[PDB]
């Protein structure tokens, strides 16, 4: 179906998902000099102490670590959000080389990868209902730069060989997402969409200013995954990111001066 190749990549998506050319598509380039500092923005509140991871799977376009969202175990609130949002999964986007991989860019600067923590608004009951609302989802975006190793990411890196090809999954319990957070919670926020089909415009994006550092060895493991399923010719899972989209009639707000 859709993918990141020249015959089914981001440029072809609009044919099956017309919303690709919508009014609030993501990602976008964050112009730090145009971003409006908003003093009314409250600090973010991330309560991940009771998080419960269930499994990790390779879905053909990335690998998702899923969480139990049947209760307010791991929630995001505060910031530009009204209401409580539950963590359902987290995934990454990465490149074939250290100079690309992130979806959002800062003053045109691309990072090695980008982590997306996906949450849905509890007032809507379940994920499927939330994606029918303009304020249904909240995605926390975190940039990854190559430098020193991130200890809290090693548990994820080690299990990757078990889910090399499309369709494979493995139990992945007791993982604490707090180990993937930077020191500061300063952020930029804007209304956007999911960066992969169906590309629904229900997302309130919260992109953290401070990136986290991962080692070259850690990011190399990501590049060993496969897009294809077992038995099929090997297509390395790299460059699974969408190019920046037109900002249009939108304003990016910053929580910091
Ligand atoms: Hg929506
Ligand atoms: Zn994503």
């Amino acid at each position: 179906h859709w993918g990141y190749g020249k015959h089914n990549g981001p440029e072809h998506w609009h044919k099956d998902f017309p919303i690709a050319k919508g009014e609030r598509q993501s990602p976008v380039d964050i112009d730090t000099h145009t971003a409006k500092y908003d003093p009314s923005l409250k600090p973010l509140s991330v309560s991940y102490d009771q998080a419960t991871s269930l499994r990790i799977l390779n879905n053909g376009h990335a690998f998702n670590v899923e969480f139990d969202d049947s209760q307010d175990k791991a929630v995001l609130k505060g910031g530009p959000l009204d209401g409580t949002y539950r963590l359902i999964n987290f995934h990454f986007h990465w490149g074939s080389l250290d100079g690309q991989g992130s979806e959002h860019t800062v003053d045109k600067k691309k990072y090695a990868a980008e982590l997306h923590l996906v949450h849905w608004n509890t007032k809507y009951g379940d994920f499927g209902k939330a994606v029918q609302q303009p304020d249904g989802l909240a995605v926390l975006g975190i940039f990854l730069k190559v430098g020193s190793a991130k200890p809290g990411l090693q548990k994820v890196v080690d299990v990757l060989d078990s889910i090399k090809t499309k369709g494979k999954s493995a139990d992945f319990t007791n993982f604490d997402p707090r180990g993937l957070l930077p020191e500061s919670l300063d952020y930029w926020t804007y209304p956007g969409s999911l960066t992969t089909p169906p590309l629904l415009e229900c997302v309130t994006w919260i992109v953290l200013k401070e990136p986290i550092s991962v080692s070259s060895e850690q990011v190399l493991k990501f590049r060993k995954l496969n897009f294809n399923g077992e038995g099929e010719p090997e297509e390395l899972m790299v460059d699974n990111w969408r190019p920046a989209q037109p900002l249009k009639n939108r304003q990016i707000k910053a929580s910091f001066k």
